[PDB]
């Protein structure tokens, strides 16, 4: 047996600080065969799961023909938000690889995905009343901010862009909340969620 393994996972997965997360990598083979204890979600220089994702676990089982790699784990409420890139690697029963050592050392690789952490916001359990839903005051804006700063108390400096959660929400003058974080990725909160009309029934 010289045919290389073959992982099928997604390119890239999505993960939420505080949550736990599950995807099944499947894998086949010529023989059918794996060695089953040689299978790891790493990263290139190392078979241990890389530095700042020492959360991520694996399951593995065979069903028939078929290796079921589970990737699973919680996310950690203060990881750091980022992406990373990491690898599902299997090894069939005849010792082969299904990406070389060489090929890590050194283009997507087999079983190559990244990672995405994300932080899910909290909404506030009460909206802001405010005078023109489509012109709010900057006095509305700030009411806005500060309410899903209160929700959101893991949502930390270091997490934003600029260190600055002032100015890393932004409101809109609909009420439409942007949140950039320090990997220059968003989050989007509804303005409906956020605000109603005062006086408005
Ligand atoms: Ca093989």
């Amino acid at each position: 047996d010289t045919e290389r393994p073959v992982v099928d996972f997604p390119g890239e997965i999505n993960v939420y600080r505080g949550e736990s997360f599950e995807f099944i990598a499947t894998a086949t083979d010529n023989s059918n065969a794996f060695d089953i204890n040689k299978t790891y979600v790493r990263w290139y220089n190392g078979t241990d799961s890389g530095r700042g994702t020492e959360w991520i676990e694996k399951t593995v089982t065979q069903e028939g023909n078929l290796l079921k790699v589970k990737v699973h784990g919680k996310v950690p409420v203060d990881t750091d938000i980022g992406h990373y890139t990491r690898y599902v690697m299997v090894t069939d029963a005849a010792g082969n690889q299904n990406v070389s050592n060489e090929e890590f050392s050194a283009r997507i690789l087999n079983g190559q995905f990244r990672i995405v952490i994300r932080y899910r916001p909290n909404l506030p359990e009460n909206t802001v009343l405010v005078n023109n839903p489509s012109q709010l005051s900057e006095t509305e804006k700030n009411q806005v901010r500060e309410a899903i700063k209160q929700s959101n108390p893991n949502l930390r400096p270091i997490d934003v862009a600029g260190k600055n959660l002032d100015t890393a929400i932004s409101v809109s003058n609909n009420g439409t909340t942007t949140i950039t974080f320090r990997d220059n990725r968003k989050a989007t909160i509804q303005g409906k969620d956020l605000v109603d009309t005062r006086a408005g029934s």
